[PDB]
């Protein structure tokens, strides 16, 4: 499949990009979903504030982002990087491998969901000097009964 | 590989066994390890105290076993069953793919760590008349800064 980057109504397709030198820029609507997949070594960018953003099937890509309404998902991308300038309510991130994830200030309370997913690292800036600091995000859970129930837990070493 | 079952010094190894029709039995001693892998449609049953167990890359495969000293992990294993008659400190589960989980009373404390697994059900002899009481396995974290902390939980709907 031959490199793709079409507005299909609403929706904006992103697709079967390889070694992307340069970014690849979205000027984007309110009202516009994005969809990137099938895609390796490229950094997309989007300005503008969107519907909603969709990462599938990627290896090392970068998304670069000012605001989406109702937020964003990563499935099956290994060594992908996301950048919010602005904000959103939520990412989700699903069998991915490796990820880095920069949050803005009003970005700060952004909600991560995870599922079979490993390397992640979350980026807030609330170290010195407006500075990053990093949060590796736990895999394992712990399940067990105690104290008359059975409850599940992140596992903390 | 054709069919494996045997005791290598205090390591028992059972491979490549497909469709079994009769349960293969080990009579075990405490000081030995049980190690199963690459096998189908197969019933595993471990007679006697044993010090490890192991079940990788099986498909509907189920293990039978009394007691384990340092626990039972299971890994790339779907469909899986495993029954302790006994006890056993602790299974761990990595990426699984279903599976079904009975505790004995003596066992209704052992730890169960998990990653990357889907379908994964614990059933604990806790119900009206030793009845057994079924509890699926949470699989997704949520992660988020709140209250001046990032913190990491289960989530659950």
């Amino acid at each position: 499949m031959p490199p793709r980057k079409e507005l299909v109504g609403n929706k904006w397709f992103i697709e079967n990009y390889e070694n992307e030198t340069e970014s690849l820029v979205i000027d984007a609507n309110k009202d516009e979903s994005i969809f990137i997949g099938k895609c390796s070594q490229v950094l997309v960018q989007i300005k503008g504030k969107v519907n909603a953003i969709s990462l599938s099937e990627t290896e090392s890509c970068s998304v670069v982002l000012d605001s989406s309404i109702s937020g964003m998902d990563v499935i099956k991308s290994n060594k992908f990087g996301i950048q919010v300038n602005h904000s959103l309510p939520q990412i989700s991130i699903d069998k991915s491998d490796g990820g880095n994830i920069y949050l803005s200030k009003e970005s700060l309370n952004t909600e991560i969901y995870t599922s079979c997913s490993t390397a992640i690292n979350v980026n807030l800036p609330i170290g010195e000097d407006d500075d990053y600091v990093e949060f590796p995000i736990p895999e394992q859970m712990k399940h067990s009964f105690a104290d008359g129930k059975f409850k599940s837990a992140v596992f903390e070493h």
